[PDB]
This record gives C-alpha cells, structure tokens and sequence, in this order.
RNA sequence: GCUGCGGUGUGGAAGGAGUGGCUGGGUUGCGCAGCG
C-alpha cells in the first residue's frame, strides 16, 4: 500500500526501469 | 521513498525476471501488492 505516491522502480526483475 | 510479484499487455487463455531482451510489443512496456 504505497501512500507516499512517488512511484518507485519496482524490484524483483528488470521490469520497472 | 525502499522492496517484491510471469503477475498484466500492442502473445501472457504458455515460459522466464531479463538470470534472452537498451527495438520485439520495450533504455526491461503496464499494473498491482507489501513496509514507513
């Protein structure tokens, strides 16, 4: 539950880049 | 913010996390979830 709303670049693999 | 999820696509009614991918939809599209 992200309440800060920035978005980060997801973890686990590439994909969020 | 920090991390994770083949999970969802302009194949995901099939992989795998790039540990194939920086043209192939792509300098790893798009969304979602967890923690403050």
């Amino acid at each position: 539950g992200p309440r800060r709303g920035d978005g980060r670049r997801r973890g686990g693999g590439g994909r969020g880049q």
